[PDB]
């Protein structure tokens, strides 16, 4: 006999995260400004609630995955009353004051509140290779870990009291993924230029990626100890480096702006004294506020 | 075990030669600045008295130095030496610069192989290490065995063009810079909630790994030019961009590069991509900035 859950936005996350608690035997209440998006839901045994709060009030556990926190609180203010005493797990993306602001309303109208993040995409929700971060309600988080566990078997991952700190890691780590999305298809770009494939392109990307693993695990110290010794590469030899990039790009015909950019970052941490430093040193540029 | 030269004794010069040493083969190394030599001299290796000396003394001379200008100072005085000898290039270069040195070593008759060493120095000799070369088909062919001493798992060769190794190190490197920025920037953003990076780098590399993910998914998507969004649209990345950007502005650190970012998303989606993957991005990168 497996709780009820109720998921309330319906995108592309919403749907597999539906899909999740219907195949983990829960029984899901799906609800969706447009209903249409429910169609494949409802046909593998989900029940489309006819409004918000028939929604709400269907299940215990409230999982909320929309656009952002001002959809988020278009759609929970109208239905507080029918909130109020069940634990609502909002996993659309926020920044931290925004996941902060959302708790806070949450405590005044007694709504247990965790802050969730989800560090997957859809077809991922509900293996092993999911990552969700939840931060908040540390009673709720423990009476439904087991419900939760059907989105991230591997990684349900409770963080702090602190409910901004799920969105935290989550721009951090989105930052992560852009970095490496335009690193490989600006890559791609440029080995296009040759007429080399991104196909034959990826298995070296991955390769390297793989192996940059190790330079994060070794600069992480490094950041922490305020303490930059250059045991594999220079501030000038990456900087010179990014110089190849910059230029390459500008002379292929190919995008220039994104090397470019990295380079008046390099330029920056060497004029700060950063010469003969590891790119562990690059943290100090990034603490300073910009423009 | 066939004997080889290191020209340049930098952090990466110093590990290629180390790596040589340890491998059996007579090491002779030169550098500028020769005290550079003393670990590397006292473990085996020849310090050359002369950059001719050195060059003279093996087969197969290997240059690691700051750029092509340093490269071009020290060949061009020993071109004579050269002769003959298989010079093979590890310095960082342009495809440009490294075509201008093919060109100028075939003049002289000098096998060149021009490489790019995908590692850093403590990652020489290990089967992590990847070395990208291209050039002189026979050159590598007859030099394979002695190169695989700094990248026993991944010695490859591409092309008979000498430019492409260039082209695959810069494309490389570019996804280091946007990893190790994303990671620092990610940590200085941790770091306002008194978060520790070690802490931090676990999640950075276990989302990593995921990301290689997207990278196998999105690579046929941009060589097909179809940019079915299975995952998450342009419009999607676009909004979560806008978090990052602000939480930055917001929390006092940088916002430059978030912003960015966006401004990048921003143009796709104004290009119609608001329904496409992340893959859609290609067709921005081919763009000039003009
Ligand atoms: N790979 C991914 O896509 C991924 C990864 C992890 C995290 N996320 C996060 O998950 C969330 C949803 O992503 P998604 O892929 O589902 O996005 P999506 O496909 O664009 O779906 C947005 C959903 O939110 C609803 N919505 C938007 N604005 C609304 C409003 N003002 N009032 C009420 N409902 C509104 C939409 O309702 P309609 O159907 O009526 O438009 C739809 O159900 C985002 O915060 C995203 O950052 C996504
Ligand atoms: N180390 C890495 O992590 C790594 C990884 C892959 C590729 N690389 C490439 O390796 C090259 C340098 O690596 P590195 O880190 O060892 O560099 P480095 O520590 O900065 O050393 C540069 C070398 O170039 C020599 N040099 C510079 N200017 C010269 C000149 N005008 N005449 C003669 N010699 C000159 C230096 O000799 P002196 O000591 O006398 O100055 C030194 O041996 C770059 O092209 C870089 O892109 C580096």
């Amino acid at each position: 006999d497996r709780p009820p859950v109720t998921v309330v936005g319906l995108g592309l996350m919403g749907q597999a995260l539906a899909a999740a608690f219907l195949k983990g035997g829960h029984p899901t209440t799906v609800w969706n400004r447009s209903p249409e998006k429910a169609e494949r839901l409802v046909a593998d045994g989900a029940v489309l609630a006819d409004t918000l709060e028939s929604a709400v009030t269907a299940s215990p556990l409230v999982i909320v995955c929309v656009s952002d926190y001002d959809a988020v609180h278009e759609l929970i203010r109208p239905v507080e009353s029918a909130l109020a005493g069940r634990v609502l797990v909002n996993l659309t993306t926020a920044t931290s004051t925004q996941a902060r602001e959302t708790a806070e309303w949450a405590a005044q109208r007694n709504i247990p509140y965790l802050d969730g993040a989800i560090m997957a995409i859809p077809p991922v929700i509900g293996t092993d290779g999911a990552v969700l971060l939840y931060s908040g309600h540390k009673s709720a988080f423990e009476a439904h870990e087991s419900t939760l566990k059907a989105i991230a078997p591997a990684a349900t991952t409770y963080l702090e009291e602190d409910h901004g700190l799920s969105s935290l890691y989550d721009m951090a780590l989105l930052g992560i993924m852009w970095g490496i999305l335009n690193g490989f298809l600006h890559g791609a770009a440029l080995l296009g230029t040759a007429k080399v494939k991104a196909e034959t392109f990826a298995p070296l990307a991955n390769t390297m990626i793989s192996a940059i693993t190790e330079y994060v695990t070794a600069y992480a110290p490094q950041v922490d100890e305020g303490r930059y010794e250059a045991t594999d590469a220079t501030m000038t030899v990456h900087q010179a480096a990014m110089e190849h990039l910059a230029e390459e790009s500008e002379h292929l015909g190919i995008h220039s702006e994104l090397p470019r950019f990295f380079k008046t970052l390099a330029d920056r941490a060497v004029a700060d004294g950063h010469a003969e430093n590891s790119y562990a040193a690059m943290i100090e540029l990034f603490r300073k506020p910009t423009a």
